[PDB]
């Protein structure tokens, strides 16, 4: 591939020092991040690319879905302090998206008590004060990049994803595209 800036990725203006080698940004109510999730699976296929060692971070964000946004990223907090996003990630997705059920705070603890989590140590979670400065870094890393829309990965602080200028006529292209940029960048 020919990298150029403007074409697979871009380069922030002002770099963010102490940034997470990897960082990816998405929300349970942005459809290319359900894609992102369901069928490309992104996240597993940049993991595969990249050395053994490289810090890959996920953050919800809250500029989509409404109150209920907020309350996903508080959920996506909890998730991260539990350790158990591998077991909410789908059914939040499909929850919102797909069937539509997921509607107020209650419904995300629902899908967390199905996933297994005990109820009570959800609620401690909700709860908590890690996980309230869990949502005050999702914010701020956001307000860093000065992040605009989701999905988005950003690599050592410095370059962003640009997935709109790459191609779409086969989905493992696309992934094979996605993470070779990300490859390219790390070592950049
Ligand atoms: O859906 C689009 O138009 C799109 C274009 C560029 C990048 C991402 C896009 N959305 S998506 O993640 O749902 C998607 C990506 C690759 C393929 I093939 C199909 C959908």
């Amino acid at each position: 591939a020919q990298y150029e800036d403007g074409k697979q990725y871009t380069t922030l203006e002002k770099p963010v020092a102490g940034a997470p080698q990897v960082l990816e940004f998405f929300s349970f109510f942005c459809p290319h991040c359900y894609q992102f999730e369901e069928v490309l699976h992104i996240s597993d296929n940049v993991k595969k690319k990249l050395p053994e060692g490289v810090k890959m971070t996920k953050y919800h964000v809250n500029f989509m879905g409404g109150d209920l946004g907020k309350d996903l990223t508080q959920a996506w907090a909890v998730a991260m302090a539990l350790g158990v996003e591998d077991k909410v990630t789908v059914p939040l997705f499909e929850g919102v998206q797909k069937t539509q059920t997921i509607r107020s705070a209650s419904d995300i603890r629902d899908v967390f008590i199905n996933a297994g989590i005990k109820g009570e140590e959800y609620d401690a979670a909700w709860n908590s004060f890690v996980v309230k400065s869990l949502v005050a870094q999702q914010e701020k890393a956001a307000a860093d990049v000065q992040l605009r829309g989701v999905p988005a990965m950003f690599v050592n602080g410095k370059y962003q994803l640009n997935p709109q200028g790459m191609d779409t006529s086969n989905m493992d292209v696309f992934v094979q595209q996605y993470a070779d940029t990300v490859k390219y960048l790390s070592e950049k």
